[PDB]
């Protein structure tokens, strides 16, 4: 029964007080310094995103006051003997009041307060990247003490130094010859000084800030070498770049087949390249030219995965930790952008190119088939639906043919799509399920890839239109000297081949084989891996044979019944064995090859 | 062009300064209530945290003067019309002082203060959840006014009050008719009146805390029907017990066909349980891309970043572990020194798992080893150290040559039965044993007298490869020790140097090889397993070129002999039937990409081989 202690007989009878929150510093650096970023290394990519900063600032300070630009680059120095990493920029700079409010206090930074003191959200906006206030803090989970060096580029502000230990106090005082910019010294810890070298530390500038707007040095030599192509018109950048460009975030060497440049923003301010590896069987997010997540995988569905690129975005919102707020209240709706752009951009590809999506399609398909299967919307499922190519009985082997295409030639008084699932088109054009509807003038889509018969129950629908397996509907020898020879055949035979039948459709090929039970058809495939003893395999499946009297091996059998019973007893399981093989029910046919070998040998005893 | 910047002329001349760390407190509030957590769905979980450590913070003083202990329980109270929800809990309550310091400041945690005053951290230390002090102001990602009641369970405390809208400034005062224990009342934002509804309450709970030390009452349901039986002893908790577990963290409908209750401490502190479902894994499943983490009884959800091997992701379970460094927004430290000894950690106690269940039941791991075989298979080729791999080497089965069919053997007993001084482990892959031991392969190594293993699994040859070798012996494949190691002479050679006329496109180089006995020819390969590798998943005259097929006669054969008089006396049937010849060898290599172009050649090659009859 309900069970309760909630209840409304308790009331206000004391004076309203007037508290404003609080927040002890110690605890708030120790959280920041050791339960805030996951990685270690990430303090040097705060410091280069300050250093960003700091030359932005600068540069749009100097540009509305128009003069001169001087150099302002960022440069990075590491001492192995000292064990220290050095950052130095020639941005604004800082003074006594500015270091105080800003350094000394978590949560306020200064490039929130210049943004907002903008008012035109079109100079610099976009590339002010710190909007937390405790970017700096991250560099005390490395060092035991910090010195800052800093002098504004106001004419006449003197230098400024800056000591500190994050035990919540420092030691800021004044400092003589410190040059225009910012000047960081960290003196890293007894377990961290691995960042006191340059290889460690280019490889994580190379992860994190590789695609920094302004010049990185890192021991005097400049490394970015990247001017972020996503940034910059579609038509401008040349194929050429994409190449190597697409070989540095997807981490590969091949080319890539397809590059989608997405700029347009209607949910979000989204600058984004898409490629398709050509290496048949991931996409990198920024924000303000700063990697948030290599993998990424939430921005973009789980079957888009195969496409690799990078999304940047300046308006995404971010973790405490710089990373993606996953699952935010308005992250989904960029998912479905993004999904439905790739989705629009294969289609078009398609009709542009339709051999290469062919070629395209079997690379991934196993993917469009995943997305159908795993979406929960049955609207978004037509969308990849229309991706979808398969073959089709009323167009020629080897062309492929999509839903959308199928429903065009879709007799107008029928409302179902019917489909077939074979391993292959010769088998599946013989089943009596397809000949069922041959009678009319239907077409049936034959479909072969693996896991296609687990989509389209998942689909189940298209265009309004449902989709109906087909399983579930439901010169030449004389007849008299044919008959008797089926007999024999059925005897020979028996156990493997329930029946046999005449074919008149035939022109080399003595026999092929026929199955009633398409279903259990894959059975057979499953199992030529393992445990595909002969004995066995006649009970699993019963498969029927069909031959021709007009081919010159089963004219020849009407002799060698009689003549060399021996010889005709081998060659007829050879036969079925060859239309086995012909109709594709047999991956790999070693066991034929022991009694092939054999019966070769007996073959030419006369010669 | 290497020019630097960096110099040391800097001096100092001043006077340091004295000076303190600030905050700012309304941008931390922002921060915590907007850019913190991911999910906006744990505040109450934070808050469902905090009223159990109130509860045990109760507990422990209740018992610590030994006297009576009174009903402890956590009510969440829903009000869809008022869209407000209630999480009101019979902890210790806190005073005016206390309301002050802890609620009104950041980061500032009375569970952390009470922890360190336990002065023996062994009774509480290891089941209080709040560390940081932040967790109260999620409340705030969801309520635009936050009202709380409290107060201390002293003998003589009274009630209070607390009001905040997050804006840096709250409101306390004293409120009469309070009840023992902290009583919170949260009022739902315009876009965040999803909360107010029963299902979403309980989908989230459900989600994060079904297993609190306490009762939880949703309205008056109680929701947590499991306590964590992953906490006491391995041989109290039964086996009825352990499915009932397995199908809440699986959800699934099966029966766990392995069971592993891990507590150690040593290492880490780790209360873990691993179930390995009985279902077959689906091949969808597998294609597509585990365990969920507890700590102090609350759900962690970070089963992304692979906290335990990729090959191991089909078993099912939970792993509990009371010192992993949690995050801010109390996710993982992704990628951190710890957790990746957890990793290696756990393989080796699954790996050490599944050896000693093989040991014990036989047949049973036989038919768990067909099952998730694949896993093992693709964790080897995937490993980027060599000891992981001869650890789950160990979990392999093959069946040899030795011993009869149907009997399978692993790699450790099988190099125990070696000779003195072979440093060669030779496994043969095929179908089936039948297709194994009549292979042209294994009929050649009849020469020698070793034990073989043979390879029926798909994907098994790539595995020997990816170890390449298994206790400091070699996996020399039987195709490749064939490379490394009648008809008269000079018949013999005009027909060898015939067939490479004829097959100078596809074959490379014929040599006698009198191994053979049964089979007219066989073809060799130098990286055999690569080409089977090559030509079967990322796949005539293009593929000789690559492949180099060497290929080998038998002249003892009685078809290499017939060669002999069909060279000469039928020349056109000569080059069909050598070709036929040629692709057989093939097929025993299973090197054919589509064996339907060469059952036209083969069809018509017998009207004419015997048309004379
Ligand atoms: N090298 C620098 N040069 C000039 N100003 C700096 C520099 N480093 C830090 N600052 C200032 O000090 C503030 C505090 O640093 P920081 O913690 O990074 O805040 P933030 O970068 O703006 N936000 P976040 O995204 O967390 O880094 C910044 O906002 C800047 O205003
Ligand atoms: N329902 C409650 N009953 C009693 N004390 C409480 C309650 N909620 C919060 N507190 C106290 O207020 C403090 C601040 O809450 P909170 O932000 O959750 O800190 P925390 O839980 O200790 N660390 P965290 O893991 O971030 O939650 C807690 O440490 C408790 O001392
Ligand atoms: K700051
Ligand atoms: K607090
Ligand atoms: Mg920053
Ligand atoms: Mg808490």
């Amino acid at each position: 029964p309900l069970h309760s202690i909630i209840s409304s007989t308790e009331s206000v009878q004391g004076s309203t007080s007037k508290h404003e929150f609080q927040a002890e510093t110690k605890k708030l650096l120790d959280i920041v310094a050791r339960s805030l970023y996951s990685e270690k290394e990430v303090f040097i990519r705060e410091l280069i995103s300050n250093a960003s900063d700091a030359l932005e600032k600068l540069r749009h300070k100097l540009v509305s006051d128009g003069q001169a630009l001087p150099e302002m680059e960022i440069h990075l120095q590491t001492n192995a003997e000292k064990g220290t990493i050095t950052i130095q920029d020639t941005g604004i700079g800082m003074t006594q009041e500015e270091l105080v409010s800003n350094l000394g206090t978590i949560a306020r930074s200064g490039s929130k307060a210049f943004l907002d003191a903008l008012q035109n959200q079109a100079e610099a906006s976009s590339k002010i990247i710190g909007q937390f206030g405790v970017g700096f803090y991250s560099a005390f989970m490395v060092a035991d003490r910090v010195e800052v060096y800093s002098r504004s580029a106001a004419p006449g502000s003197l230098g400024y130094q800056w000591l500190s230990d994050g035990s919540g106090v420092f030691e800021i005082a004044e400092a003589s010859g410190v040059r225009t910019g910012t000047k960081i010294i960290i003196h890293l810890k007894s377990d961290c000084k691995e960042f006191s070298s340059e290889a460690r530390v280019r490889d994580v500038v190379t992860k994190y800030s590789n695609f920094v707007s302004f010049p990185l040095y890192l021991n005097g030599r400049r490394m970015n070498t990247l001017q972020a192509i996503w940034m910059m018109d579609p038509k401008d950048v040349g194929e050429w770049q994409h190449e190597e460009f697409y070989r540095y975030v997807a981490q590969a060497h091949d080319k890539p087949r397809y590059t989608l440049h997405y700029k347009t923003d209607a949910p979000l301010n989204i600058r984004s390249i898409f490629y398709v590896p050509d290496m048949k069987p991931s996409v990198a997010l920024y924000s303000r030219k700063v990697l948030i997540q290599t993998k990424a995988t939430d921005i973009l569905p789980k079957w888009l995965r195969f496409i690799r690129g990078v999304v940047d975005s300046e308006d995404i919102p971010l973790n405490l930790s710089r990373e993606l707020l996953q699952e935010s209240a308005l992250i989904r709706k960029l998912r479905d952008v993004l999904q439905q752009r790739l989705i629009k951009f294969f289609i078009d590809q398609s009709k542009k190119d339709a051999e290469k999506y062919a070629k395209f399609f079997e690379d991934y398909g196993l993917f469009m088939r995943e997305g159908i299967v795993t979406a929960t919307e049955q609207e978004v499922k037509e969308d990849i639906a229309k991706l979808l190519r398969y073959e089709s009985s009323a167009l020629p082997s080897g062309q492929l043919t999509s839903l959308s295409e199928y429903a065009s030639r879709m007799r107008a008084g029928t409302r179902n799509i019917y489909y077939l699932c074979a391993p292959n088109r010769h088998l599946a054009e013989h089943s009596p399920y397809y000949e069922a509807m041959k009678k009319k003038d239907t077409e049936v889509l034959f479909c072969f890839e693996q896991f296609d018969e687990l989509t389209l129950l998942h689909l189940r629908e298209f265009d309004k239109k449902k989709l109906i397996s087909v399983e579930t509907d439901i010169e030449c020898l004389s007849e008299k000297e044919t008959e008797e020879l089926m007999a024999w055949m059925r005897n020979v035979l028996g156990s493997r081949v329930t029946n046999v039948k005449v074919t008149l459709r035939l022109d080399t090929h003595p026999a092929m084989v026929t199955v009633l039970e398409m279903g259990a058809a894959r059975h057979f495939l499953r199992m030529q891996q393992l445990a595909k003893t002969q004995e066995e395999r006649a009970q699993l499946l019963q498969p029927t044979l069909e031959i021709n009297p007009r081919h010159a091996l089963i004219k020849k059998l009407n002799q060698l019944r009689a003549s060399e019973p021996g010889l005709a007893q081998l060659l007829v399981d050879q036969i079925y064995e060859n239309a086995m093989i012909a109709a594709g029910l047999v991956d790999d046919p070693r066991a034929m090859v022991g009694r092939l070998n054999e019966l070769l040998v007996k073959a030419l005893e006369r010669h």
